[PDB]
């Protein structure tokens, strides 16, 4: 509680990443929520200044208000600790495997977490050839997803340009069955904190999930071992689609959620009554 | 090819982990390596100089010659990414990937490439009655080895070995015996020589025996496999593969190395002077690969 035991704390935030601009919104909404508790907490920008500043200006820690890019694949999480700066959040090995979707599933699969089954291809496959085979094993609704803008794809014969497509962008591209007929949700994690989930509508956000007590409690505890797996720890969401039955499939984390006014770990703490400045003081505390 | 196109090259080497000494040895061979081909390389130390130097000195690229710890765990890559600064070897997740022994294992796992069967402690649990179903389980001997090494031989002296300790998970490990110890080193396309490595107590210390030794058709399918046990792993470009073969001649991949040695006694020097290629042209073929 003593904000004198978070010493001199840098809001990392902007960049250099196409979400720079939501990047710079988070990053000013949790500087003012860390000085509204007393922190001595300040702005700095990795694209603006030295990141040599951190140990030179005697800085001890870092709230990661980064988006996208080196603030959320383990690169600046590398370079923090290199540099001896404690941060928020997950360390480099979870940042980079949670970015990383084939090798997020390949781990899910051996550790019991559900994940739909799916197929890759590689650029230079015979695109044609690999969509007969994927449709053939897996069926239809498929989603095409870069390894580390998904397309779905309704038919068979809309695969193979999809698969080319996606070639464009990752040498490895997943194939991932699509769950039909229940809903898509995400648990965000945030210490231990017990947040509810939230249900995402095809765009909008809703809080009841609509799902009963005792099958919103597995799904979090479920959703918290999807994380961990993985190496992330403190900080992030999982997100999971339930089929009609309420099987319950993971799709991916995220290890940098946003921190806008109304993103998602704000929306689900206020819900249950914790404010903005106290789930940002808790997420730094996590680095006590 | 043309050495100005590498540009300004930065030899990263020395550091702080236990093996700064043979980092130093490594780095001043490479440095003399590259320099001898006409490349602009210049030794940096990062246990001495600023990283930020690399950047306002105008370097654009690094040899990596660390090994262990910030060198070989993603925290120098990272730090190279941040800095726009290019450099050897593996990138972030591979380099984090190596380096997890549990994640490792999954992940050949999932995708075909054989490695002994293990089992996880949570310390956590009761030692004993882990030890116990264990040794059910896999067998003897086991090796105790952290997740993110020590060989047990009877069931008794388990529990206590766990006890020891990563922490929170323990990796134990079937081991391996009746066969040989291998490393396929990884250099671009080279065609590298597999090395059989022989402990002291039983070459009639540590020896590495090229040829290994197998016939020439298995070692083609091992360094096949042993390339695919790598690249799997996100690991890209520079480094080796260790495997254990049973006494039947089946494979069994024990772990990768993303920043391997550069002395004159290392591994992969070794392999490609046996096909005709020196020290300079090696350290030149994979610096070539950041370009």
């Amino acid at each position: 509680i003593d904000p004198k035991r978070f010493g001199k704390v840098a809001v990392l935030f902007g960049g250099e990443s196409a979400e720079r601009e939501v990047s710079l919104t988070s990053g000013r909404l949790v500087l003012q929520g860390l000085r509204d508790a007393g922190i001595d907490a300040h702005p700095f920008d990795p694209a603006e200044r030295p990141l040599s500043a951190l140990k030179d200006e005697g800085f001890v820690r870092a709230f990661n208000a980064l988006h996208g890019g080196y603030g959320e694949n383990g690169q600046i999480q590398g370079a923090l600790d290199f540099y001896g700066i404690r941060y928020t959040g997950s360390g480099v090995l979870g940042s980079a495997l949670g970015l990383d979707k084939f090798r997020t599933k390949l781990v899910w699969q051996q550790t019991g977490v559900p994940t739909p089954p799916f197929e890759t291809v590689m650029r230079g496959d015979d695109y044609a050839a690999r969509a007969t085979d994927i449709v053939a094993k897996l069926g239809l609704p498929l989603f095409v997803k870069p390894a580390s803008a998904v397309l779905k794809v309704k038919t068979a014969d809309a695969l193979p340009a999809a698969l080319s497509e996606a070639a464009t962008h990752d040498k490895i591209v997943i194939v991932e069955k699509s769950i039909e007929g229940g809903g898509e949700y995400t648990a965000c994690i945030a210490g231990d904190l017990d947040l509810p989930l939230i249900k995402i509508v095809p765009t909008q956000y809703l809080i009841p999930c609509g799902l009963p007590a005792e099958q919103e409690t597995e799904l979090k505890r479920i959703a918290r071992r999807a994380f961990d797996v993985l190496g992330c720890t403190d900080w992030g969401r999982a997100d999971f689609m339930l089929d009609a039955a309420g099987n319950a499939y993971f799709l991916e984390v995220n290890t940098a959620p946003g921190m806008t006014d109304h993103s998602l770990p704000p929306k689900a703490a206020r819900s249950i009554g914790i404010g903005y400045s106290e789930l940002v003081v808790k997420v730094l505390s996590l680095t006590l």
